[PDB]
């Protein structure tokens, strides 16, 4: 009866996990844990809500903003969503092209034309095509994903850092701009407009979807936990050329996976950035039609996600930078998403007796207020340090 949170986790695990795990022990060691492990309490309470909305009011939260708001703060959300799509295939779409890179040696940008053409032929495919697929990329991402559980274990890590990794202490601006890209890439703004997409049938799900969410995030946090510190007990504190930069993570799983770690990683990275992609521009689509009930051609918005991603390849910058940089800008994102999620969930006509019990709802406004806090902290020493 154990098999879907094993699937959740899975397909939690996108680039933008990667590019902040493997940096996040690299340049700052353990002293991130408590990241982590924050940022997956949050959205479990985060993520929790999230299903409460669409088991009770049968709709999205998208679908409930175009009826209930006014017609120019509709429209804000909207484009406030599309930039949160934007952001999260931007993690996706250019950690499929790195992987390419570090397979067959390709360029960035032919990398990102290879990844152009799976992407529009993964589209086309119906349901029951795909079902092989979503096993394979959930077998390399999985086996990745032990494979950091256990070598965590071997790489024999200094407790004494570890445990003090879990102690909130701060180490500037740079370790400010890198704890929030942590919690971008944990709570996933775009899946609060997703995830939703009677009181003995409807508190049943509430029962029943409420255990797939601390038990996936439970072990996704376990994964990206021990991802950070195989990354600080490989890099950190030994002056590598390049560390943090997921050109050369491999080296994390060298000593458990031998000479099949280079290989074996990119894999599991390029199946992690195909699937995430895909799925991230069906999810772009049920958006705009929850907010404005009218659809681009899908074609469209698959070749304008891929616009930026070019831009940058174009530009010269580092792959594994801008992967970060995105998990930022998504964590800007979830006070917006936050806001319609703690107010709609709230609400007798639109929950009815599933009305968010009183506590949820206050910790949830204090996990926006943190957000905020950490937002606006971080805010400031950009222009100022
Ligand atoms: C990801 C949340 C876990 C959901 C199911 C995990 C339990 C069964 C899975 C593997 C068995 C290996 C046991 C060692
Ligand atoms: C180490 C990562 C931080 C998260 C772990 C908690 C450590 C104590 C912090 C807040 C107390 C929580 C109060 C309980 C009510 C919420
Ligand atoms: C600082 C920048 C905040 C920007 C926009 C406000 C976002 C939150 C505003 C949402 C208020 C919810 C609302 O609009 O209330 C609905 C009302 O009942 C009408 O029907
Ligand atoms: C910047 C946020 C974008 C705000 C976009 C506002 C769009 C709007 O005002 O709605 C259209 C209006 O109803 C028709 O004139
Ligand atoms: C559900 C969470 C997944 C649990 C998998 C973590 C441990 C994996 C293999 C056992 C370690 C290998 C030791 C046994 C052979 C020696
Ligand atoms: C901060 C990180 C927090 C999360 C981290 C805990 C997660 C580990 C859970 C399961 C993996 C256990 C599997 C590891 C078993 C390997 C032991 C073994 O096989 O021993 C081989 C060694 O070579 C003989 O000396
Ligand atoms: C999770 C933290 C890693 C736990 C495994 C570390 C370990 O095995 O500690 C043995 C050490 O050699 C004894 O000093
Ligand atoms: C769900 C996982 C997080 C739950 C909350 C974590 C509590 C923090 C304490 C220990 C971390 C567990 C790993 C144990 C290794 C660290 C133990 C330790 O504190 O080491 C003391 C001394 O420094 C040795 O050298
Ligand atoms: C480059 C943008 C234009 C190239 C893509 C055009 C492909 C096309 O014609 O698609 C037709 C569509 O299915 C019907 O709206
Ligand atoms: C990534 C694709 C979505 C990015 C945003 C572009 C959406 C299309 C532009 C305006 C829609 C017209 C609305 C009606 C006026
Ligand atoms: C901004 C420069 C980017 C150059 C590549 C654009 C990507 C478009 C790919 C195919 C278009 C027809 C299908
Ligand atoms: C920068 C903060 C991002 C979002 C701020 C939201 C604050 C709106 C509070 C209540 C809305 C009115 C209640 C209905
Ligand atoms: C350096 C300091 C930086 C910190 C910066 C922020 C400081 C915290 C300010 C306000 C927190 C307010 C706590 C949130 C309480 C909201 C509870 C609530 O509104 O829930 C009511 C609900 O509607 C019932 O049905
Ligand atoms: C988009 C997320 C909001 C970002 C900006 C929020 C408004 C500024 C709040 C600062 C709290 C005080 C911080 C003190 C440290
Ligand atoms: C806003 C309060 C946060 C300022 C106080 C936090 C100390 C760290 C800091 O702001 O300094 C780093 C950067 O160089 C800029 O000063
Ligand atoms: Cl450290
Ligand atoms: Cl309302
Ligand atoms: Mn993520």
């Amino acid at each position: 009866f154990l098999g879907p949170a094993v699937i959740a986790s899975i397909a939690y695990m996108d680039p933008g996990n990667f590019a902040t795990n493997i940096e996040g022990g690299a340049r700052y060691g353990y002293s991130l844990l408590w990241v982590i492990l924050a940022a997956n309490l949050m959205a479990m309470v985060i993520q929790n809500l999230s299903a409460n909305l669409g088991i009770a009011s049968g709709r999205n939260l998208p679908e409930l903003i175009r009826e209930r708001w006014p017609r120019p703060l509709v429209w804000f959300y909207w484009i406030q969503a599309e930039l949160v799509a934007m952001a999260t295939d931007l993690a996706e779409f250019l950690g499929a092209a790195l992987a390419i890179q570090l397979l067959t040696g390709l360029p960035m940008f032919w990398g990102a034309v290879v990844t152009g053409v799976v992407t529009f032929w993964l589209l086309n495919l119906q349901k029951r095509g795909t079902r092989p697929l979503e096993l394979a990329v959930g077998a390399f991402v999985l086996m990745i994903g032990v494979a950091y559980l256990v070598q965590v274990v071997l790489a024999r890590p200094d407790l004494a850092a570890v445990g003090a990794g879990f102690v909130p202490r701060l180490q500037g601006p740079g370790s400010a701009y890198l704890a929030v890209g942590i919690i971008g890439a944990t709570v996933m703004p775009h899946v609060i407009y997703l995830h939703s997409a009677t009181t003995e049938e409807k508190r049943r799900l509430v029962r029943l979807n409420r255990v797939d969410v601390i038990a996936a995030m439970g072990l996704a946090g376990l994964i990206n936990m021990s991802m950070l510190a195989v990354a600080a007990a490989t890099f950190h504190g030994k002056n590598v050329e390049n560390a943090g930069a997921l050109t050369t993570a491999y080296q994390t799983l060298t000593p458990l996976l031998g000479p099949a770690a280079s290989v074996l990683f990119a894999v599991a990275l390029l199946a992690s950035g195909l699937s995430s992609s895909a799925v991230g521009t069906m999810a772009g689509d049920v958006i705009m039609q929850g907010f404005m009930g009218f659809h681009i051609p899908l074609w469209l918005r698959r070749l304008i996600t891929m616009l930026p991603a070019f831009i940058v390849i174009l530009l010269g910058m580092d792959p594994s930078s801008v992967l970060i940089l995105s998990q930022v800008i998504l964590c800007f994102g979830v006070p917006f998403a936050l806001v319609p999620l703690l107010l709609f969930t709230a609400r007798r006509d639109v929950m009815g007796a599933l009305v968010t019990r009183r506590s949820f709802t206050v910790i949830g406004w204090v996990i926006a207020v943190i957000i905020i806090a950490l937002n606006g902290y971080l805010l400031w020493e950009l222009l100022g340090g």
